[PDB]
Protein backbone atom coordinates (compact mmCIF):
# COMPACT_ATOMS: atom_id res chain seq x y z
CA UNK A 1 0.00 0.00 0.00
CA UNK A 2 1.45 3.33 -1.13
CA UNK A 3 -0.29 6.70 -0.88
CA UNK A 4 1.61 9.55 -2.56
CA UNK A 5 0.02 12.99 -2.25
CA UNK A 6 -3.40 11.34 -2.21
CA UNK A 7 -5.98 13.24 -0.17
CA UNK A 8 -8.20 10.42 1.08
CA UNK A 9 -11.43 10.10 3.08
CA UNK A 10 -11.59 6.37 3.83
CA UNK A 11 -14.75 5.57 5.78
CA UNK A 12 -16.05 8.89 7.12
CA UNK A 13 -19.34 10.56 8.03
CA UNK A 14 -19.94 14.29 8.16
CA UNK A 15 -22.40 17.11 7.66
CA UNK A 16 -25.45 15.53 9.29
CA UNK A 17 -28.05 18.09 10.34
CA UNK A 18 -31.29 17.37 12.19
CA UNK A 19 -34.17 19.58 13.34
CA UNK A 20 -37.27 18.57 15.29
CA UNK A 21 -40.15 20.59 16.72
CA UNK A 22 -43.07 20.19 19.13
CA UNK A 23 -42.60 16.44 18.84
CA UNK A 24 -44.98 15.34 21.60
CA UNK A 25 -43.49 11.86 21.74
CA UNK A 26 -45.08 9.28 23.98
CA UNK A 27 -43.22 5.97 23.97
CA UNK A 28 -44.06 2.71 25.71
CA UNK A 29 -41.80 -0.32 25.60
CA UNK A 30 -41.96 -3.78 27.13
CA UNK A 31 -38.93 -6.02 26.64
CA UNK A 32 -38.15 -4.57 23.21
CA UNK A 33 -35.90 -1.84 21.86
CA UNK A 34 -36.72 1.62 20.53
CA UNK A 35 -34.34 4.04 18.80
CA UNK A 36 -35.45 7.58 18.02
CA UNK A 37 -32.16 9.51 18.07
CA UNK A 38 -29.48 10.47 15.59
CA UNK A 39 -26.85 7.78 15.11
CA UNK A 40 -23.63 8.13 13.14
CA UNK A 41 -21.25 5.19 12.87
CA UNK A 42 -18.09 5.30 10.78
CA UNK A 43 -15.71 2.35 10.75
CA UNK A 44 -12.71 1.40 8.69
CA UNK A 45 -12.67 -2.31 9.50
CA UNK A 46 -14.73 -4.85 11.39
CA UNK A 47 -13.02 -8.22 11.14
CA UNK A 48 -13.97 -11.55 12.64
CA UNK A 49 -16.71 -14.07 12.00
CA UNK A 50 -20.00 -13.78 13.85
CA UNK A 51 -19.45 -10.02 14.03
CA UNK A 52 -22.28 -7.51 14.33
CA UNK A 53 -20.98 -4.18 13.04
CA UNK A 54 -23.03 -1.11 13.95
CA UNK A 55 -26.41 -2.44 14.93
CA UNK A 56 -29.20 -0.08 15.95
CA UNK A 57 -32.58 -0.99 17.37
CA UNK A 58 -31.34 -4.56 17.49
CA UNK A 59 -33.08 -7.45 19.23
CA UNK A 60 -31.44 -10.87 19.58
CA UNK A 61 -33.16 -13.83 21.24
CA UNK A 62 -30.82 -16.60 20.09
CA UNK A 63 -31.60 -19.98 21.63
CA UNK B 1 -2.13 -0.54 -4.36
CA UNK B 2 -0.74 2.82 -5.46
CA UNK B 3 -2.53 6.16 -5.17
CA UNK B 4 -0.69 9.06 -6.83
CA UNK B 5 -2.33 12.47 -6.48
CA UNK B 6 -5.72 10.76 -6.44
CA UNK B 7 -8.32 12.60 -4.36
CA UNK B 8 -10.49 9.73 -3.13
CA UNK B 9 -13.70 9.34 -1.11
CA UNK B 10 -13.80 5.60 -0.39
CA UNK B 11 -16.93 4.73 1.57
CA UNK B 12 -18.28 8.02 2.94
CA UNK B 13 -21.59 9.62 3.89
CA UNK B 14 -22.25 13.34 4.06
CA UNK B 15 -24.76 16.13 3.60
CA UNK B 16 -27.77 14.48 5.24
CA UNK B 17 -30.40 16.99 6.33
CA UNK B 18 -33.62 16.20 8.18
CA UNK B 19 -36.53 18.35 9.37
CA UNK B 20 -39.60 17.27 11.33
CA UNK B 21 -42.50 19.24 12.80
CA UNK B 22 -45.41 18.76 15.22
CA UNK B 23 -44.88 15.02 14.89
CA UNK B 24 -47.22 13.86 17.65
CA UNK B 25 -45.67 10.40 17.75
CA UNK B 26 -47.20 7.77 19.98
CA UNK B 27 -45.29 4.50 19.92
CA UNK B 28 -46.07 1.21 21.64
CA UNK B 29 -43.76 -1.79 21.49
CA UNK B 30 -43.85 -5.27 22.98
CA UNK B 31 -40.79 -7.45 22.45
CA UNK B 32 -40.06 -5.95 19.03
CA UNK B 33 -37.86 -3.18 17.69
CA UNK B 34 -38.74 0.29 16.41
CA UNK B 35 -36.42 2.76 14.68
CA UNK B 36 -37.58 6.29 13.94
CA UNK B 37 -34.33 8.27 14.00
CA UNK B 38 -31.68 9.30 11.50
CA UNK B 39 -29.01 6.65 10.99
CA UNK B 40 -25.80 7.08 9.00
CA UNK B 41 -23.38 4.18 8.69
CA UNK B 42 -20.24 4.36 6.58
CA UNK B 43 -17.81 1.45 6.51
CA UNK B 44 -14.81 0.57 4.42
CA UNK B 45 -14.70 -3.15 5.19
CA UNK B 46 -16.71 -5.74 7.07
CA UNK B 47 -14.95 -9.08 6.78
CA UNK B 48 -15.84 -12.44 8.26
CA UNK B 49 -18.54 -15.00 7.60
CA UNK B 50 -21.82 -14.77 9.48
CA UNK B 51 -21.33 -11.01 9.69
CA UNK B 52 -24.20 -8.55 10.03
CA UNK B 53 -22.96 -5.19 8.76
CA UNK B 54 -25.05 -2.15 9.71
CA UNK B 55 -28.41 -3.56 10.70
CA UNK B 56 -31.23 -1.25 11.77
CA UNK B 57 -34.59 -2.23 13.19
CA UNK B 58 -33.28 -5.78 13.27
CA UNK B 59 -34.97 -8.72 15.00
CA UNK B 60 -33.27 -12.10 15.30
CA UNK B 61 -34.93 -15.11 16.95
CA UNK B 62 -32.56 -17.83 15.76
CA UNK B 63 -33.27 -21.24 17.27
CA UNK C 1 2.15 0.73 4.33
CA UNK C 2 3.65 4.03 3.18
CA UNK C 3 1.96 7.42 3.38
CA UNK C 4 3.91 10.23 1.69
CA UNK C 5 2.37 13.69 1.95
CA UNK C 6 -1.07 12.09 1.98
CA UNK C 7 -3.64 14.06 4.00
CA UNK C 8 -5.91 11.27 5.26
CA UNK C 9 -9.15 11.02 7.25
CA UNK C 10 -9.37 7.30 8.04
CA UNK C 11 -12.55 6.58 9.98
CA UNK C 12 -13.81 9.93 11.27
CA UNK C 13 -17.08 11.65 12.15
CA UNK C 14 -17.63 15.39 12.24
CA UNK C 15 -20.05 18.25 11.70
CA UNK C 16 -23.12 16.72 13.33
CA UNK C 17 -25.69 19.33 14.34
CA UNK C 18 -28.95 18.68 16.17
CA UNK C 19 -31.80 20.94 17.28
CA UNK C 20 -34.93 20.00 19.23
CA UNK C 21 -37.78 22.08 20.62
CA UNK C 22 -40.73 21.74 23.02
CA UNK C 23 -40.31 17.98 22.77
CA UNK C 24 -42.72 16.95 25.53
CA UNK C 25 -41.28 13.45 25.71
CA UNK C 26 -42.92 10.91 27.97
CA UNK C 27 -41.11 7.58 28.00
CA UNK C 28 -42.01 4.35 29.78
CA UNK C 29 -39.79 1.28 29.71
CA UNK C 30 -40.01 -2.16 31.27
CA UNK C 31 -37.01 -4.44 30.82
CA UNK C 32 -36.19 -3.04 27.38
CA UNK C 33 -33.89 -0.36 26.01
CA UNK C 34 -34.65 3.10 24.65
CA UNK C 35 -32.23 5.46 22.90
CA UNK C 36 -33.28 9.02 22.08
CA UNK C 37 -29.97 10.90 22.13
CA UNK C 38 -27.26 11.79 19.65
CA UNK C 39 -24.67 9.05 19.22
CA UNK C 40 -21.43 9.34 17.26
CA UNK C 41 -19.09 6.37 17.03
CA UNK C 42 -15.92 6.41 14.96
CA UNK C 43 -13.59 3.42 14.98
CA UNK C 44 -10.59 2.41 12.93
CA UNK C 45 -10.60 -1.29 13.78
CA UNK C 46 -12.72 -3.78 15.69
CA UNK C 47 -11.05 -7.18 15.48
CA UNK C 48 -12.06 -10.48 17.02
CA UNK C 49 -14.84 -12.97 16.38
CA UNK C 50 -18.12 -12.61 18.22
CA UNK C 51 -17.53 -8.86 18.36
CA UNK C 52 -20.32 -6.30 18.62
CA UNK C 53 -18.96 -3.01 17.30
CA UNK C 54 -20.97 0.10 18.17
CA UNK C 55 -24.38 -1.17 19.14
CA UNK C 56 -27.14 1.24 20.13
CA UNK C 57 -30.54 0.40 21.53
CA UNK C 58 -29.35 -3.19 21.70
CA UNK C 59 -31.14 -6.04 23.46
CA UNK C 60 -29.55 -9.47 23.85
CA UNK C 61 -31.33 -12.39 25.54
CA UNK C 62 -29.02 -15.21 24.43
CA UNK C 63 -29.86 -18.56 26.00
CA UNK D 1 -72.87 -0.56 43.22
CA UNK D 2 -69.94 -2.98 43.28
CA UNK D 3 -66.68 -2.56 41.37
CA UNK D 4 -64.34 -5.56 41.59
CA UNK D 5 -61.00 -5.18 39.83
CA UNK D 6 -62.68 -2.93 37.27
CA UNK D 7 -60.36 -0.27 35.85
CA UNK D 8 -62.79 2.56 35.12
CA UNK D 9 -62.64 6.01 33.52
CA UNK D 10 -66.03 7.51 34.42
CA UNK D 11 -66.35 10.99 32.92
CA UNK D 12 -62.83 12.07 31.95
CA UNK D 13 -61.06 14.25 29.38
CA UNK D 14 -57.46 13.88 28.31
CA UNK D 15 -54.95 14.21 25.50
CA UNK D 16 -56.12 17.54 24.07
CA UNK D 17 -53.44 19.26 22.00
CA UNK D 18 -53.72 22.68 20.37
CA UNK D 19 -51.36 24.71 18.18
CA UNK D 20 -51.89 28.20 16.77
CA UNK D 21 -49.63 30.50 14.75
CA UNK D 22 -49.44 34.13 13.63
CA UNK D 23 -53.11 34.45 14.52
CA UNK D 24 -53.47 38.22 14.15
CA UNK D 25 -56.74 38.26 16.07
CA UNK D 26 -58.65 41.50 16.35
CA UNK D 27 -61.79 41.18 18.47
CA UNK D 28 -64.46 43.75 19.24
CA UNK D 29 -67.34 43.08 21.59
CA UNK D 30 -70.26 45.14 22.85
CA UNK D 31 -72.46 43.57 25.52
CA UNK D 32 -71.98 40.06 24.14
CA UNK D 33 -69.67 37.15 24.85
CA UNK D 34 -66.72 35.78 22.88
CA UNK D 35 -64.81 32.56 23.55
CA UNK D 36 -61.64 31.77 21.61
CA UNK D 37 -59.68 29.61 24.06
CA UNK D 38 -59.36 25.92 24.84
CA UNK D 39 -62.01 24.68 27.26
CA UNK D 40 -62.12 21.24 28.87
CA UNK D 41 -64.95 20.35 31.23
CA UNK D 42 -65.33 16.91 32.77
CA UNK D 43 -68.11 16.23 35.25
CA UNK D 44 -69.50 13.12 36.85
CA UNK D 45 -72.85 14.54 37.95
CA UNK D 46 -74.83 17.76 37.65
CA UNK D 47 -78.09 17.34 39.53
CA UNK D 48 -80.91 19.79 40.09
CA UNK D 49 -83.58 21.30 37.89
CA UNK D 50 -82.88 24.54 36.06
CA UNK D 51 -79.21 23.58 35.96
CA UNK D 52 -76.79 24.83 33.31
CA UNK D 53 -73.91 22.36 33.16
CA UNK D 54 -70.76 23.55 31.38
CA UNK D 55 -71.88 26.48 29.29
CA UNK D 56 -69.41 28.33 27.08
CA UNK D 57 -69.98 31.52 25.14
CA UNK D 58 -73.35 31.70 26.87
CA UNK D 59 -75.70 34.69 26.81
CA UNK D 60 -78.84 34.80 28.95
CA UNK D 61 -81.28 37.73 28.89
CA UNK D 62 -84.19 36.11 30.73
CA UNK D 63 -87.04 38.51 31.46
CA UNK E 1 -71.02 1.59 47.15
CA UNK E 2 -68.12 -0.88 47.24
CA UNK E 3 -64.85 -0.53 45.35
CA UNK E 4 -62.56 -3.57 45.61
CA UNK E 5 -59.20 -3.26 43.88
CA UNK E 6 -60.82 -1.01 41.28
CA UNK E 7 -58.45 1.60 39.84
CA UNK E 8 -60.84 4.46 39.08
CA UNK E 9 -60.62 7.90 37.44
CA UNK E 10 -63.99 9.46 38.30
CA UNK E 11 -64.24 12.92 36.77
CA UNK E 12 -60.70 13.94 35.82
CA UNK E 13 -58.89 16.06 33.24
CA UNK E 14 -55.28 15.63 32.19
CA UNK E 15 -52.75 15.90 29.39
CA UNK E 16 -53.85 19.23 27.93
CA UNK E 17 -51.14 20.88 25.86
CA UNK E 18 -51.35 24.29 24.19
CA UNK E 19 -48.95 26.26 21.99
CA UNK E 20 -49.41 29.75 20.55
CA UNK E 21 -47.10 31.99 18.52
CA UNK E 22 -46.84 35.61 17.36
CA UNK E 23 -50.52 35.99 18.23
CA UNK E 24 -50.82 39.76 17.82
CA UNK E 25 -54.09 39.88 19.72
CA UNK E 26 -55.96 43.15 19.96
CA UNK E 27 -59.11 42.90 22.07
CA UNK E 28 -61.74 45.52 22.79
CA UNK E 29 -64.65 44.92 25.13
CA UNK E 30 -67.54 47.04 26.35
CA UNK E 31 -69.78 45.53 29.02
CA UNK E 32 -69.35 42.00 27.68
CA UNK E 33 -67.09 39.06 28.43
CA UNK E 34 -64.16 37.62 26.49
CA UNK E 35 -62.30 34.38 27.21
CA UNK E 36 -59.14 33.52 25.29
CA UNK E 37 -57.22 31.35 27.77
CA UNK E 38 -56.97 27.67 28.59
CA UNK E 39 -59.65 26.49 31.01
CA UNK E 40 -59.83 23.07 32.65
CA UNK E 41 -62.69 22.25 35.00
CA UNK E 42 -63.13 18.83 36.57
CA UNK E 43 -65.93 18.22 39.04
CA UNK E 44 -67.39 15.15 40.66
CA UNK E 45 -70.71 16.63 41.73
CA UNK E 46 -72.64 19.88 41.38
CA UNK E 47 -75.92 19.53 43.25
CA UNK E 48 -78.70 22.03 43.77
CA UNK E 49 -81.34 23.57 41.54
CA UNK E 50 -80.58 26.77 39.68
CA UNK E 51 -76.92 25.76 39.61
CA UNK E 52 -74.46 26.94 36.97
CA UNK E 53 -71.62 24.42 36.86
CA UNK E 54 -68.45 25.55 35.09
CA UNK E 55 -69.50 28.47 32.97
CA UNK E 56 -66.99 30.26 30.75
CA UNK E 57 -67.50 33.44 28.78
CA UNK E 58 -70.87 33.69 30.48
CA UNK E 59 -73.18 36.71 30.38
CA UNK E 60 -76.33 36.90 32.50
CA UNK E 61 -78.71 39.86 32.40
CA UNK E 62 -81.66 38.31 34.23
CA UNK E 63 -84.48 40.77 34.92
CA UNK F 1 -69.09 3.84 51.07
CA UNK F 2 -66.23 1.33 51.21
CA UNK F 3 -62.94 1.62 49.33
CA UNK F 4 -60.70 -1.45 49.64
CA UNK F 5 -57.33 -1.21 47.92
CA UNK F 6 -58.90 1.04 45.29
CA UNK F 7 -56.49 3.60 43.84
CA UNK F 8 -58.83 6.48 43.03
CA UNK F 9 -58.55 9.90 41.36
CA UNK F 10 -61.90 11.52 42.19
CA UNK F 11 -62.09 14.97 40.62
CA UNK F 12 -58.53 15.92 39.67
CA UNK F 13 -56.67 18.00 37.08
CA UNK F 14 -53.07 17.50 36.06
CA UNK F 15 -50.52 17.70 33.27
CA UNK F 16 -51.57 21.03 31.77
CA UNK F 17 -48.82 22.62 29.70
CA UNK F 18 -48.97 26.02 27.99
CA UNK F 19 -46.53 27.93 25.78
CA UNK F 20 -46.93 31.41 24.30
CA UNK F 21 -44.58 33.59 22.27
CA UNK F 22 -44.26 37.19 21.07
CA UNK F 23 -47.93 37.64 21.92
CA UNK F 24 -48.18 41.41 21.47
CA UNK F 25 -51.46 41.60 23.35
CA UNK F 26 -53.28 44.89 23.55
CA UNK F 27 -56.44 44.71 25.64
CA UNK F 28 -59.04 47.38 26.31
CA UNK F 29 -61.97 46.85 28.65
CA UNK F 30 -64.84 49.02 29.83
CA UNK F 31 -67.11 47.57 32.51
CA UNK F 32 -66.73 44.02 31.20
CA UNK F 33 -64.52 41.06 32.00
CA UNK F 34 -61.59 39.56 30.09
CA UNK F 35 -59.79 36.29 30.84
CA UNK F 36 -56.63 35.37 28.96
CA UNK F 37 -54.76 33.20 31.47
CA UNK F 38 -54.57 29.52 32.33
CA UNK F 39 -57.28 28.41 34.74
CA UNK F 40 -57.51 25.01 36.42
CA UNK F 41 -60.39 24.26 38.76
CA UNK F 42 -60.89 20.86 40.36
CA UNK F 43 -63.72 20.31 42.83
CA UNK F 44 -65.22 17.28 44.47
CA UNK F 45 -68.54 18.83 45.51
CA UNK F 46 -70.41 22.09 45.11
CA UNK F 47 -73.70 21.81 46.96
CA UNK F 48 -76.45 24.36 47.44
CA UNK F 49 -79.06 25.91 45.19
CA UNK F 50 -78.24 29.08 43.30
CA UNK F 51 -74.59 28.01 43.26
CA UNK F 52 -72.11 29.13 40.62
CA UNK F 53 -69.30 26.57 40.55
CA UNK F 54 -66.10 27.64 38.79
CA UNK F 55 -67.10 30.56 36.63
CA UNK F 56 -64.55 32.28 34.41
CA UNK F 57 -65.01 35.45 32.40
CA UNK F 58 -68.38 35.77 34.08
CA UNK F 59 -70.64 38.82 33.94
CA UNK F 60 -73.80 39.07 36.04
CA UNK F 61 -76.15 42.07 35.89
CA UNK F 62 -79.13 40.58 37.72
CA UNK F 63 -81.91 43.08 38.37
CA UNK G 1 -34.98 75.93 -6.39
CA UNK G 2 -37.69 76.94 -3.92
CA UNK G 3 -39.50 74.60 -1.54
CA UNK G 4 -42.36 76.24 0.37
CA UNK G 5 -44.15 74.02 2.88
CA UNK G 6 -43.42 71.03 0.66
CA UNK G 7 -42.98 67.78 2.59
CA UNK G 8 -40.51 65.91 0.38
CA UNK G 9 -38.89 62.46 0.33
CA UNK G 10 -36.18 62.84 -2.32
CA UNK G 11 -34.34 59.55 -2.76
CA UNK G 12 -35.19 57.41 0.27
CA UNK G 13 -35.60 53.76 1.22
CA UNK G 14 -37.63 52.47 4.13
CA UNK G 15 -39.80 49.68 5.49
CA UNK G 16 -37.77 46.71 4.27
CA UNK G 17 -38.52 43.53 6.19
CA UNK G 18 -36.81 40.17 5.73
CA UNK G 19 -37.30 36.76 7.35
CA UNK G 20 -35.33 33.57 6.74
CA UNK G 21 -35.48 30.14 8.37
CA UNK G 22 -33.47 26.91 8.54
CA UNK G 23 -31.56 28.11 5.49
CA UNK G 24 -28.83 25.46 5.44
CA UNK G 25 -26.65 27.51 3.11
CA UNK G 26 -23.45 26.00 1.80
CA UNK G 27 -21.47 28.40 -0.38
CA UNK G 28 -18.26 27.83 -2.30
CA UNK G 29 -16.49 30.59 -4.20
CA UNK G 30 -13.29 30.76 -6.22
CA UNK G 31 -12.23 34.19 -7.47
CA UNK G 32 -15.82 35.37 -7.92
CA UNK G 33 -18.32 37.30 -5.84
CA UNK G 34 -21.42 36.15 -3.97
CA UNK G 35 -24.05 38.34 -2.31
CA UNK G 36 -26.77 36.79 -0.16
CA UNK G 37 -27.59 39.58 2.29
CA UNK G 38 -30.00 42.49 2.46
CA UNK G 39 -28.70 45.61 0.74
CA UNK G 40 -30.31 49.04 0.83
CA UNK G 41 -28.72 51.93 -1.04
CA UNK G 42 -30.29 55.37 -1.22
CA UNK G 43 -28.49 58.20 -2.98
CA UNK G 44 -29.46 61.68 -4.04
CA UNK G 45 -26.70 62.25 -6.59
CA UNK G 46 -23.84 60.34 -8.18
CA UNK G 47 -22.04 62.66 -10.57
CA UNK G 48 -18.98 62.05 -12.71
CA UNK G 49 -18.27 60.01 -15.81
CA UNK G 50 -17.13 56.42 -15.46
CA UNK G 51 -19.06 56.21 -12.20
CA UNK G 52 -20.42 52.97 -10.77
CA UNK G 53 -23.28 53.87 -8.43
CA UNK G 54 -24.40 51.15 -6.02
CA UNK G 55 -23.06 47.95 -7.47
CA UNK G 56 -23.73 44.62 -5.77
CA UNK G 57 -22.28 41.25 -6.65
CA UNK G 58 -20.08 43.08 -9.13
CA UNK G 59 -17.13 41.58 -11.00
CA UNK G 60 -14.82 43.72 -13.13
CA UNK G 61 -11.89 42.27 -15.09
CA UNK G 62 -11.12 45.26 -17.30
CA UNK G 63 -8.00 44.82 -19.42
CA UNK H 1 -31.59 76.97 -2.97
CA UNK H 2 -34.30 78.05 -0.52
CA UNK H 3 -36.17 75.76 1.87
CA UNK H 4 -39.01 77.46 3.74
CA UNK H 5 -40.85 75.30 6.27
CA UNK H 6 -40.15 72.28 4.08
CA UNK H 7 -39.78 69.04 6.04
CA UNK H 8 -37.32 67.11 3.87
CA UNK H 9 -35.76 63.63 3.86
CA UNK H 10 -33.03 63.94 1.22
CA UNK H 11 -31.24 60.62 0.82
CA UNK H 12 -32.15 58.52 3.87
CA UNK H 13 -32.62 54.88 4.85
CA UNK H 14 -34.69 53.66 7.77
CA UNK H 15 -36.91 50.92 9.13
CA UNK H 16 -34.92 47.91 7.95
CA UNK H 17 -35.73 44.76 9.90
CA UNK H 18 -34.07 41.36 9.48
CA UNK H 19 -34.63 37.98 11.13
CA UNK H 20 -32.71 34.75 10.57
CA UNK H 21 -32.93 31.34 12.23
CA UNK H 22 -30.96 28.08 12.45
CA UNK H 23 -29.02 29.22 9.40
CA UNK H 24 -26.33 26.52 9.39
CA UNK H 25 -24.10 28.51 7.05
CA UNK H 26 -20.93 26.94 5.77
CA UNK H 27 -18.90 29.29 3.58
CA UNK H 28 -15.68 28.65 1.69
CA UNK H 29 -13.85 31.36 -0.23
CA UNK H 30 -10.64 31.46 -2.23
CA UNK H 31 -9.52 34.86 -3.51
CA UNK H 32 -13.09 36.09 -3.99
CA UNK H 33 -15.57 38.09 -1.95
CA UNK H 34 -18.70 37.00 -0.08
CA UNK H 35 -21.30 39.25 1.54
CA UNK H 36 -24.05 37.76 3.68
CA UNK H 37 -24.85 40.59 6.11
CA UNK H 38 -27.21 43.54 6.23
CA UNK H 39 -25.85 46.62 4.49
CA UNK H 40 -27.40 50.08 4.54
CA UNK H 41 -25.76 52.92 2.65
CA UNK H 42 -27.27 56.39 2.43
CA UNK H 43 -25.42 59.17 0.65
CA UNK H 44 -26.32 62.66 -0.45
CA UNK H 45 -23.54 63.15 -2.98
CA UNK H 46 -20.70 61.18 -4.53
CA UNK H 47 -18.84 63.45 -6.94
CA UNK H 48 -15.79 62.77 -9.05
CA UNK H 49 -15.09 60.69 -12.13
CA UNK H 50 -14.01 57.09 -11.74
CA UNK H 51 -15.97 56.94 -8.49
CA UNK H 52 -17.39 53.73 -7.03
CA UNK H 53 -20.24 54.71 -4.72
CA UNK H 54 -21.42 52.03 -2.29
CA UNK H 55 -20.12 48.79 -3.71
CA UNK H 56 -20.86 45.49 -1.98
CA UNK H 57 -19.46 42.09 -2.82
CA UNK H 58 -17.21 43.86 -5.30
CA UNK H 59 -14.28 42.29 -7.14
CA UNK H 60 -11.92 44.37 -9.27
CA UNK H 61 -9.00 42.85 -11.20
CA UNK H 62 -8.17 45.81 -13.44
CA UNK H 63 -5.04 45.30 -15.53
CA UNK I 1 -28.30 78.12 0.40
CA UNK I 2 -31.00 79.26 2.82
CA UNK I 3 -32.92 77.03 5.22
CA UNK I 4 -35.75 78.79 7.07
CA UNK I 5 -37.63 76.68 9.60
CA UNK I 6 -36.96 73.62 7.45
CA UNK I 7 -36.65 70.40 9.45
CA UNK I 8 -34.21 68.41 7.31
CA UNK I 9 -32.70 64.91 7.34
CA UNK I 10 -29.95 65.15 4.72
CA UNK I 11 -28.20 61.80 4.36
CA UNK I 12 -29.16 59.75 7.42
CA UNK I 13 -29.69 56.13 8.44
CA UNK I 14 -31.80 54.96 11.36
CA UNK I 15 -34.06 52.28 12.74
CA UNK I 16 -32.11 49.22 11.60
CA UNK I 17 -32.98 46.10 13.58
CA UNK I 18 -31.37 42.68 13.20
CA UNK I 19 -31.98 39.32 14.89
CA UNK I 20 -30.10 36.06 14.37
CA UNK I 21 -30.38 32.67 16.06
CA UNK I 22 -28.47 29.38 16.32
CA UNK I 23 -26.49 30.46 13.27
CA UNK I 24 -23.84 27.73 13.31
CA UNK I 25 -21.57 29.66 10.96
CA UNK I 26 -18.41 28.03 9.71
CA UNK I 27 -16.34 30.33 7.51
CA UNK I 28 -13.12 29.62 5.64
CA UNK I 29 -11.24 32.28 3.71
CA UNK I 30 -8.02 32.32 1.72
CA UNK I 31 -6.84 35.68 0.41
CA UNK I 32 -10.39 36.96 -0.10
CA UNK I 33 -12.85 39.02 1.91
CA UNK I 34 -16.01 38.00 3.77
CA UNK I 35 -18.59 40.30 5.35
CA UNK I 36 -21.37 38.87 7.50
CA UNK I 37 -22.14 41.74 9.89
CA UNK I 38 -24.46 44.72 9.97
CA UNK I 39 -23.04 47.77 8.20
CA UNK I 40 -24.55 51.25 8.21
CA UNK I 41 -22.85 54.05 6.30
CA UNK I 42 -24.31 57.53 6.03
CA UNK I 43 -22.40 60.27 4.24
CA UNK I 44 -23.25 63.76 3.10
CA UNK I 45 -20.45 64.18 0.58
CA UNK I 46 -17.63 62.16 -0.94
CA UNK I 47 -15.73 64.37 -3.36
CA UNK I 48 -12.67 63.63 -5.45
CA UNK I 49 -11.99 61.51 -8.50
CA UNK I 50 -10.96 57.89 -8.07
CA UNK I 51 -12.94 57.81 -4.82
CA UNK I 52 -14.41 54.64 -3.35
CA UNK I 53 -17.26 55.68 -1.06
CA UNK I 54 -18.49 53.04 1.39
CA UNK I 55 -17.24 49.77 0.01
CA UNK I 56 -18.03 46.50 1.77
CA UNK I 57 -16.68 43.06 0.98
CA UNK I 58 -14.40 44.78 -1.51
CA UNK I 59 -11.47 43.15 -3.32
CA UNK I 60 -9.07 45.17 -5.46
CA UNK I 61 -6.17 43.59 -7.35
CA UNK I 62 -5.28 46.52 -9.62
CA UNK I 63 -2.15 45.93 -11.69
Amino acid sequence: VLYVGSKTKEGVVHDVTTVAEKTKEQVTNVGGAVVTGVTAVAQKTVEGAGSIAAATGFVKKDQ
